[PDB]
């Protein structure tokens, strides 16, 4: 029903890296070969299933675990430039319906920003995606966060550019793995671990005065915000009534419920319930909540059905499908933008 | 206004782990003195403020981290079996408004079996409660799970008694903290660490099936579930639709709203929000919520003065209040039960 | 998808009133050929649907605005008793996958609960469906209302029968349909005003105590409670904190909240939002929620593809779907009724 | 705690009606004597409630009935200019802290219409009040409603100088009051007979066309809606599934859910319900929600207390308290207006 929708939640992977490809459809697609040709492709199957589901514009942005699996950071660099370079040229075919997140190696603080910059600057690139740490150490079993002043660099280049930085979930990795997740392997990606990345990143950044030191800054979380909007009361207590009287407030200067009205953002991808939804609007504000899919790992069907017919009053579906992300994102036209 | 409500996530500390309790009070409270004394005192203070606040009857446990943080299972065993025995004397000063749960070394199954039979059969205790997995190795570095095959003798003693298992946070110690925890230190505890913990080890007993296994055994979370709840629909999604057809349905043969249903309880510990309360009314239901405090690390006046005066129907009300709880633990009468 | 369900707003009207019948079909349906067939079938087309839906039974009642319709006593009277022998007969046909409510002329007191008790007694209904006030006086243009004194005697026949009263709207006739609704005739029915004549007429059994002198007495709403749980704080705050000081005490000892808890029932006929039965969850709570249809106004797809596939908790859907009306009426086995 | 709210469904009487007054008051307060003094008070004691609970500015409107009780058009609209221009004089003692809503005498549309203009271009009066149908005819049995076109003078004058129009409710009377409500009259005023009255009025405006002829008019309802957005589901199901198959889409043009974006706005009036704000929130959305208190048959300190103390997102919680009426009312500064 509704026409113009964006979603930015929404992966693609290298042709070259069929064999890897596999192995994460392995544990997270029921049809292997239909998602190998969907993550490569962009421009055919992609915009078939756009055309059918109300889906005017995609921000694209490379699968995980993408660079941020890549330890070598001369290799993980290179990579990154090559596929902004890649996403870049596929992605002129459409540009009333694609954009594209910046994929970023983040071993360097100035690497990074320097290749966001270019992506912007270069292509147009509406902001970065990056896929929660960055795997690190010589066989890649440390982690690489985001939440401290090295990363200052970064982030006013992200207030400069004025874009957002889009903090995707990725697996977890070597004795993490092992010691949390191999037991109960199930659970690894959508059910559970990776919320766990994701809320534990962005509420460093919170509680490490990321969003104090830049606060023009905006960070977008998927999967309906990774559970913090269920503790948004708890976290609330917890620092006002509590940690913020023991030393907290020395690095964390606003409240957890200014944070969401001033720097982050929750899109749907992958959570298509109207009852969450609705908890969401209460504890986040239809403001801050931006339609996405999640695609391939789900499907356009699934994410727009449910997002078409779901019981919604008109001003929020208009602002959650559409006119948060055009406005967020800087969009004065695309496909079907004010149908 | 409500009298005779049931609380059961609320913890005593033995006098003479003072040095202990004023560390844990370092973290989590904002009045070392009065927790101290609060956290110790079992029969004065205690009923005081239940007194005030309209509460019959509370089953106490040991604080937290307790004997899941001590690795030496000889001094870990020797423990529990203080704390049992040193309850039990305090709690027959006031049996009308008193129970205990079982404090157990979870080193071993027998040994917890064994305990928490001692318990139920000599004390009349009215179930386990447990800070998530056991510390062991030879510096505490290492955890023990309870979602496997090892177990199984200790869950039929749950089944067998038909007494239920409290599954109570812990801090991250060790090489988790480190990793994770340490540069953002201020998330530790009820923002963001405890549910990461309690709501991993649930979710493993789900996935293999500890459930399928023992079909009659309770499990219960605080803190409304520990984020379990806002990820209902998504954790169902990535079971039915992705990964039981990828080999889940080998060691979880029910859906995930099959097992709150059946197995699953939830309490409002620490989490005094009406607008997420409703919200766990529609994703897991009354029947299945239960009034809890978290005293002393929360107020027995911000969690009944929340609960008392909160908007919601007489029905719901008086079960989660107390009649939810009274079935559950086969309470026939105390203080104001009928009320 | 849900089996066994029970649904009780299920409309019949009689062979031999088929312009009665294209009259309202022509207020309130889109294909009155399909209606008037769908109305007048008992034992044949509602099987179809019910079996393509899994609806176990259904508990049938007369088209309003049926007897309540009829100025004329003696004509009111006959009818009422043509129609329960009318349905008994064809109930007998499928006593597996149906029940009936009571038609009953609700000009005198004694009248009315002479024939429900026939009914009850004789043929084994399920209770009464009325459609709001009777029409009386020598025009029509008056109404009975059973809020009072005279109806004492009728109230205390339900209860000894120990079955349930189901409030139906009908339509507005005479002056108070030329004033109100004749200049906005599309607000007439399921719109407006069907919900005002209901919550007028069940707020008066409440202000003037007729719950107070039958504490047993079941009253059943369908549309959700016909608004009245829209207003649960307001109504409760206008009584508790206003009009109970002003002299509603004297005919009204509890609150709208206990009446809810004790008395009043809602449906979901007609009323297929998962957003506003969380709401009612909330204000009314899902002990006191049954499922049903409005059958043939609604059809049996809307009705059951919504609820079989609302995003709910299982145990309240097992509750809303069958289990409170089970044990509401008192069921025996029915197709279904526990699979 | 919020600072800078607006409250704009406030009430005022003149000091010559003390009689009208307290017959009012024996209705709807608990305590005359107080109310009589602050119903009357401008200046002095609404500021000092106004201080002490962050309310910066309020909208003052005359008690319902007010004029709409007058069925002589003379003394109506004699009496409608007396208390315009008394209210004007009063806000000009206080103009930061005070606007004003005309008073109407709404026997005839062109009457009506030029008082609302010398009440905007004179006083600069933010928009209209009006306590629902205006009685007349010879002993003011009749009611006029205001969604026909002999009213489409008025509302292009509302149009014109883009001020709303606030849909006040009033006490039934006559031959209405005698059949539906003497026997029930503790249901008259806000349980009940309010909303029956505006929802019929408002819902009348948009099935008889007046949003599509006068698009950009603006309705404010209180009392969050009236129970329309409880119905939003039942009405649009019954609009757009059934009567607009029937006839009424000659007369209505878009779905109800659009004229709640473009058209209706709905307050917090005597609704202090964070669980009804969410649900409303969900159904009308916090674009369209402005807070407001009912002074005096509501204190301050009921609805602030409340409103500052909901638990809500930072977003809503200024749109809602103040953002949202600035921007519709087009207002200057203000206390506190940008706290
Ligand atoms: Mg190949
Ligand atoms: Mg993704
Ligand atoms: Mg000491
Ligand atoms: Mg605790
Ligand atoms: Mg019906
Ligand atoms: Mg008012």
């Amino acid at each position: 029903h509704m026409l113009g929708k964006i979603a930015l939640e929404e992966a693609f992977a290298l042709p070259r890296f069929e064999e890897k490809t596999r192995w994460w459809a392995s544990l997270f697609s029921t049809d292997a070969e239909t998602h190998v040709k969907e993550i490569t492709d962009i421009n055919k199957i992609r915009i078939e299933h756009a055309d059918k589901h109300g889906v005017g514009y995609q921000i694209l942005s490379y699968t995980a675990p993408g660079v941020q699996d890549i330890w070598d950071p001369v290799e993980a660099q290179a990579l990154a430039v090559e596929i902004n370079d890649y996403i870049a040229e596929q992605v002129r075919v459409n540009p009333d319906r694609f954009g594209a997140f910046a994929t970023l190696s983040m071993h360097n603080p100035k690497e990074a920003a320097d290749e966001l910059r270019r992506c912007v600057e270069k292509y147009g690139f509406k902001g970065a995606l990056v896929n929660d740490t960055q795997r690190a150490g010589p066989d890649g079993d440390d982690m690489i966060f985001y939440d401290n002043a090295d990363w200052d660099i970064f982030w006013q280049t992200c207030t400069e550019l004025d874009v957002p930085f889009y903090m995707h979930p990725r697996n977890p990795t070597g004795t993490i793995y092992e010691k949390l997740w191999a037991d109960r392997k199930w659970l690894v990606g959508p059910p559970l671990s990776f919320a766990h990345g994701v809320s534990l990143h962005v509420l460093g950044m919170v509680t490490n005065g990321v969003f104090d030191r830049h606060p023009k800054l905006q960070i977008i979380m998927g999967h309906l915000g990774e559970h913090v909007p269920f503790d948004m009361w708890r976290i609330n207590h917890w620092f006002e009534d509590r940690k913020k009287l023991l030393g907290l407030a020395e690095t964390c200067k606003k409240t957890i419920r200014d944070y969401f009205a001033e720097n982050i953002w929750i899109t749907t991808s992958g959570h298509f319930s109207t009852t969450t939804l609705n908890f969401c609007m209460a504890e986040v504000g239809s403001d801050r909540i931006l339609f996405s899919i999640d695609y391939p790992f789900e499907t356009f069907s699934d994410a727009c059905e449910w997002f078409d017919n779901a019981e919604l009053n008109g001003t929020d579906r208009l602002k959650i499908g559409r006119e948060n992300a055009k406005k967020l994102f800087k969009l004065d036209s695309y496909k079907d933008s004010s149908a």
